[PDB]
């Protein structure tokens, strides 16, 4: 578990800060959020978790991501959680948050596979973590099954919109391996809100669930369909696996075994994985926060223009200064002389 | 392609099952969520009633360990007037490999 890849980041991250609150300022370092998109049973809560570095989302078959769910995280002294309905609780065990996202879920859409627009806050504490937000959305749909209204698809193409064409946002777009890739739901979306690619990173699900003699080379390669930041593969648990709550270490182990002995992607071992995909986003941000440094140090050159030219002289203070006095003497008389005859003779 | 290929591939389909004297196979695999099928879309939008309608379920075979489809194939989840029949095909495998039926 965890994600070692902020800790770099985090100094950074309190080193600008410190530097603005000591002036009274803010530092603008406006981490984007990370948006995960894709159709249902895509995969894209197996892939978000991996992210974060803990085990805390529900998953399985059918209708699991009934509502939007935001994850915020924000670097504190210590690892806790905490939600927006249940002030004053807190969350010690993420066994109990996972109850608790299923508890909210049901009490407003009931049991018969709801949605409801309205999100669920999960806010997590800890130390190894950035102030971050991450949305975790619900899947999309063609047809209503259950208490689905016949507009269902629209509904749930409201809630992507909101979260996806906002800037500074990182779409991450899952799509499955076993499914021809030109019919993927994701990348429809994807190429609709940011047409070159510079924020939208594609990954592929579901590559150990290939029908035999089919493999996905021309995917992954970015061969089939251009990607400006091309495909990582993973492999996630499995139903079975949820089930039988096989662990974190071992998913690891089998997916690198998987890439390293399949004959046709041997030669890209080192391109993808879980791991790799923490590297590309932890890089994404990396090359964020240090695309903004030039901003920050000219406002901060500005200001100290600003403020030179009258410092060079109160940094000389002295009280017992003559000099002072009497300069001061001769700018307030010639300032009265020329406002006094501005108002009368109409001079200046 | 061009940037219109679906609307393209739709108008193909409006041609023939938007008309009477038609059957009609919604075709969809089952190592997918049903919900997300373009054949039911195109069938119920066409069809309402069910009276034309055949669903079919493809890739039986292929569904990830530990599920399967009997929620489908009972007629339960999205229950379709004819009900829905189950079939499992040659793979790419045995395809290339001269399977005979
Ligand atoms: N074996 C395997 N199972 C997967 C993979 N990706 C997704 N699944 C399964 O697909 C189901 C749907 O997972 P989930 O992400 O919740 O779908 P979602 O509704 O899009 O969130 C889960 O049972 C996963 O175990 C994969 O790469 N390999
Ligand atoms: N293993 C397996 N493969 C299947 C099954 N049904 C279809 N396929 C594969 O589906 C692939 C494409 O089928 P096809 O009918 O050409 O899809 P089409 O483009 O709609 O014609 C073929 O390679 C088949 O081998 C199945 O039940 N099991
Ligand atoms: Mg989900």
């Amino acid at each position: 578990m965890g994600n070692r890849g902020m800790e770099d980041l985090i100094p950074l991250v309190n080193r600008l800060q410190d530097a603005f609150s000591a002036i009274g300022q803010n530092a603008d370092l406006d981490l984007p959020q990370i948006a995960v998109v894709g159709g249902q049973s895509a995969g894209a809560s197996s892939v978000l978790e991996n992210f974060v570095g803990r085990d805390f989302l529900p998953r399985g078959s059918g209708i699991v991501t009934r509502r939007p769910l935001v994850l915020q995280l924000v670097n504190a002294t210590t690892e806790y959680a905490e939600f927006l309905h249940c002030k004053g609780k807190k969350f010690t065990d993420f066994e109990e948050v996972r109850l608790e996202i299923e508890a909210e879920t049901d009490r407003v859409t009931g049991t018969n596979k709801g949605i409801s627009p309205v999100p669920i806050n999960l806010r997590v504490y800890s130390p190894h973590v950035l102030n971050l937000t991450l949305v975790d959305l619900p899947g999309m749909t063609k047809v209503p099954v259950g208490d689905q209204p016949p507009d269902i698809e629209f509904q749930i193409r409201d809630m992507l919109m909101q979260f996806v064409t906002k800037e500074n946002c990182l779409i991450l777009a899952v799509s499955p391996a076993n499914s021809d890739l030109a019919n993927s739901d994701a990348l429809k979306v994807a190429k609709e809100v940011d047409p070159q690619g510079q924020r939208t990173i594609g990954v592929i699900t579901k590559l150990d669930l290939m029908d035999e003699g089919t493999d996905a080379r021309d995917v992954l390669e970015n061969k089939l369909l251009p990607l400006r930041r091309g495909y990582i593969g993973v492999v996630n648990r499995s139903q079975k696996d949820i089930d039988g709550k096989k662990d974190i270490t071992a998913a690891l182990a089998a997916e690198r075994k998987f890439f390293l002995s399949h004959p046709s992607y041997r030669h890209l071992a080192d391109r993808m994985g879980t791991p790799y995909l923490q590297k590309v986003l932890n890089q994404q941000l990396t090359n964020h926060i240090r695309d903004t440094l030039p901003g920050l140090r000219n406002k901060l050159q500005s200001q100290l223009l600003s403020i030179e030219k009258e410092v060079e002289e109160y940094k000389n203070f002295r009280p017992d200064d003559p000099a002072r006095k009497t300069k001061a003497l001769l700018q307030m008389v010639q300032q009265f002389a020329v406002d006094f005859e501005k108002r009368i003779e109409g001079s200046g």
